[PDB]
């Protein structure tokens, strides 16, 4: 039989599924606990949805449990079985209490009713509630496409909540959609509808996080970021959470410890509020997947605010700190997932005992082209399109990863004619943001809008251009979409773009294993989704 089944990321074995051990390092009992956690979270969603329909209140603490549970099961987020098992217990306790306040308990699912306190009972239940519990290929495909989209949505909703923003309609949708994925009566048409609705609420979640980030730290602006290093001890902050960075910068003031960013923390440099801390140094290294080498050479402690964390080498494991929903057995954790005060005193003391970073490279990279900054430049962008100086934009946003085939994205970028502009967001950027690609009329040929969530800015920019040019269809803009994906935040970004009517998206380096033949056919027929081949062939064909 199979010890596990997981197919949620781009690197899944054979582009079919991980059945023994995850390519990411996820062990079968860890995979089982995540399957059990998702199951009881869907049960909680049903109960909460029923309470809302009865006219009864559901406290925001329930919303936070749901988003934390989903985020903990994203690829490279949490490998800690003790933490995962305790989240299962907490969820069982919470949903039992909520169900007791229902007037009518009729029609509650097994997920709503089932509970366990012993890990052994959780592992046994997991075996019959995983991916392959749904027998029909199309229903399975759509249920898990939706679930993965909801994980990405929940991540963005959680970062907004950390910064003090939440919307009842967003949390209500997430919980109702989760419940619908266990309802056997829904047709394929119902589930295709729910997939597109999930994309729409993906836009809403990204809009909420955009407002939270910019409202707190200012609108991103054009910024030069040092990729070399200084000579003081440092802490390297990775992942996505800007509130964790704020607290870390405040606590390192006056200490002699510098702060550097990694991977998806690069865009923190673009926000005006963070420029006021003199000990906020550069961005160190590249995307998440190089971290076994780059965390080693950094020498100082590393703080993971979100995914992606890879199972650490023994050489630096003792200086890895996790926080929020991130976890790895044997790595120190700083508690907190709601933006509350976190005590970084131990990581700061640790940093003072470590060597300064070993430099990988020197120079700079430019970014900060989020929606406010690009709309301020809109007249000049529009003039350049009208004159033919800019012939095409290419959206190359998304996720990077390990696959050797991803040299495609570097070669594609290098081979583009010098009258094109790359638009990016997310760690996919690292395949081409240290090339020397130049500028068109002073506009850089790579425009970095920020984190994967700042794909929102790219959509806002596209819709603005549609308006100014007076076009009926967003697809009539001179934009090619060549997006790379790895984890579930890329899935919500994709669904968001589809909900906005974007066609002709080229997705790679492979297509998700969780798209069944019939579901893929709908995406091809209605949205013209395609894949990649060689960079030289696609540089001809895509244009
Ligand atoms: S998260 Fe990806 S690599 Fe890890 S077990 Fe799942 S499909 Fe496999
Ligand atoms: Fe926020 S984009 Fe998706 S892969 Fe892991 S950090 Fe990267």
């Amino acid at each position: 039989s199979n010890a596990m089944f997981c197919y949620q990321c781009q690197e899944t074995v054979g582009n079919k599924g991980c059945t023994q051990v995850g390519v990411c390092g996820k062990k079968p009992e860890t995979a089982a606990l995540q399957d059990a956690l998702i199951y009881v979270t869907k049960g909680l969603g049903q109960i909460a949805t029923r309470l809302r329909a009865e006219g009864k209140a559901v406290d925001h603490r329930i919303d936070r449990l749901v988003t934390g549970n989903l985020f903990a099961t994203i690829t490279n987020a949490n490998f800690d079985d003790d933490i995962l098992a305790e989240r299962v217990r907490m969820t069982c306790a919470a949903k039992k209490e909520l169900a007791a306040s229902l007037t009518d308990k009729s029609g509650l699912s097994d997920a709503a009713l089932w509970e366990a306190s012993e890990k052994s009972a959780m592992l046994a239940k997991a075996g019959t509630v995983g991916v392959m519990a749904t027998t029909d290929d199309d229903v399975r495909s759509l249920r898990w496409l939706i679930t993965f989209g909801l994980k990405g949505m929940a991540a963005y909703a959680k970062h907004a909540d950390v910064l003090g923003k939440h919307e009842n309609s967003l949390d209500a949708f997430m919980q109702e959609a989760l419940a619908k994925t266990l309802d056997d009566s829904l047709s394929v048409a119902d589930l295709v509808a729910l997939t597109l609705e999930t994309g729409k609420f993906g836009v809403s979640a990204m809009a909420l996080l955009d407002a939270a980030n910019t409202g707190t730290y200012g609108h991103p602006e054009i910024t030069k970021v040092n990729i070399g290093v200084g000579s003081n001890p440092g802490i390297l902050i990775s992942g996505h959470d800007l509130r964790d960075l704020e607290m870390l910068l405040k606590q390192t003031e006056g200490t002699g410890v510098d702060v550097y960013t990694h991977s998806e923390m690069l865009p923190a440099h673009y926000y005006p509020a963070f420029k006021k801390y003199a000990h906020f140094k550069g961005n160190y290294g590249n995307a998440w997947w190089k971290q076994k080498e780059e965390f080693e050479s950094f020498n100082g402690p590393v703080l993971l605010t979100t995914n992606c964390l890879v199972p650490p080498k023994d050489s630096y494991k003792d200086r890895v700190y996790t926080t929020g929903i991130v976890g790895f057995t044997g790595c120190k954790h700083i508690p907190g997932e709601i933006g509350e005060h976190k005590d970084f005193s131990a990581i700061i003391a640790h940093a003072k005992t470590c060597p300064a970073p070993t430099e990988i490279e020197s120079g700079e990279i430019i970014g900060g082209f989020a929606h406010n900054q690009v709309l301020a430049l809109a007249d000049k962008v529009i003039d350049a399109v009208k004159s033919g100086a800019i012939k095409k934009f290419v959206v190359m946003a998304g996720c990077d990863g390990r696959a050797k085939s991803r040299s495609y994205y570097t070669d594609f970028a290098e081979g583009l004619p010098k009258d094109t502009v790359i638009l990016t967001a997310g760690c996919a950027k690292y395949r081409y943001n240290k090339l020397n690609l130049g500028d068109i009329g002073g506009i850089p040929r790579v425009l970095d809008a920020g984190q994967c969530n700042d794909s929102y800015s790219l959509a806002v920019i596209a819709l603005k251009l549609k308006e100014v040019f007076g076009l009926e269809d967003v697809n009539d803009l001179p934009i090619v979409y060549n997006i790379a994906w790895y984890e579930q935040k890329a899935v919500i970004v994709l669904l968001a773009l589809l909900s906005l009517g974007v066609k002709n998206i080229h997705l790679g380096p492979t297509l998700p294993a969780f798209l069944s033949p019939n579901v893929a056919k709908v995406l091809v027929e209605q949205f013209n989704i395609g894949g990649i081949t060689s960079p030289q062939d696609d540089l001809k064909a895509f244009f």
